[PDB]
């Protein structure tokens, strides 16, 4: 979790989302 599906950074701000909203935040938010 905290974006460890899509980047090397974490961001676990994003956690406790539903699954369109998890992505958009790691891939935008967190490691864009």
């Amino acid at each position: 979790d905290s974006c460890s599906e899509y980047c090397s950074n974490r961001c676990p701000s994003c956690d406790g989302q539903t699954q369109t909203q998890y992505t958009l935040c790691c891939i935008n938010i967190c490691c864009p």
